[PDB]
């Protein structure tokens, strides 16, 4: 199965729970796509079923909280990329990269608040990714 | 055929048409790409072939018309996601965001102006998307 | 082989070269994939191997400056598409853009900056892309 994809979205302003404080992994509730069920909604990580280049973008929306914020792309508890969003209240404004990577079976991809909060929820913020191509 | 893939871009400052305004919609005035010729550029949406797994980024750039707006990418006339840009002369903003979804065959995709307007035009801007594997009868439909 | 694929990050704070000032390419230091080896880390370029559809992201991501920039993506030498990036001391922003395009084999890709300058760095910068498909004649 070269069929792997996923992709979640923030789909509510309600706020970060106590887990959320404790880990500072950015949660996405709501799923669109699951090929493979690879992405665990629970935890919002996706486990990679196989060794190949898997494509990955995010989205994180934050509102005016008087915080600035950096989200970074994680692979197995290290930093991939990262992303940054000032704060004003004119907007709302994103967070935003995306990248290949390679990936190995059982690595682990999620998205970390290296800095600030998401306190005023991060509604309309987007997590996906899928496999571009697998390796032998 | 499983190859399908769609690429415009907004190359002018020209104004919003009188259609626009009645519509929403973003159009896209050229096309870089369009495989399978699922695309269609005079009314800048996306009529899936078949069902599978889409993938679709727009970047809509806006100029100075002391509005914020927020741009959606549409499935069957309703939102999936949204993108944002603040209201700033000193440079241009862009609304941009991007997704996995599931789509059916004659599923349409476009994006819609849910707020302010695109005065000034929207040049540079981009709207793009392309199949990334196509789906059997198996798989349920998906709900939107 | 179906199978082309790279992406490359500016991981450090480090200031433009005095090539870069004179070629306006931006360049990405690390290479995370680069399957084919057909992206160039030393001049930045994607030289594709191959006829068919391509698709490209870059994310520029700079800081006060006292400058606003303008990232293009270049293909053989013309421009693409456009992003932009305003001028603000609260925090880093990115311009941000990305396209699907048909490429023929040796045509080239990369990123040059249309206007201001890269003082302070462009570090978390991101470019990638990776062949959607292959087209025959
Ligand atoms: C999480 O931390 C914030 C402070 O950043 C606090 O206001 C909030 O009550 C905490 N939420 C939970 C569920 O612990
Ligand atoms: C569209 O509406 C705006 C105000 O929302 C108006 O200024 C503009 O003139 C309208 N478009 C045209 C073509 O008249
Ligand atoms: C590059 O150009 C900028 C402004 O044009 C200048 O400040 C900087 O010193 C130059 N760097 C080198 C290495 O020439």
């Amino acid at each position: 199965s070269a069929k792997v994809a996923f992709s979640a979205i923030r789909s509510t302003n309600h706020e970060p729970s106590e887990m959320s404080n404790r880990t500072m992994i950015i949660y996405f509730d709501q799923v669109l796509v699951n090929i493979g069920n690879n992405f665990d909604s629970e935890r919002s990580t996706f486990i990679a079923p196989r060794k190949g280049i898997y494509s990955f973008n995010f989205h994180v929306v934050k509102v005016y909280n008087r915080q600035t914020i950096q989200v970074s792309l994680m692979l197995n508890g290290w930093p991939v990329i990262s992303a940054f969003a000032g704060d004003q209240d004119v907007t709302r404004e994103a967070a935003s990269n995306g990248v290949l990577i390679q990936m190995e079976k059982g690595d682990r991809a999620y998205l970390k608040l290296e800095r600030g909060n998401l306190m005023g929820g991060w509604k309309y913020s987007t997590f996906s990714g899928f496999l571009v191509f697998p390796l032998g």
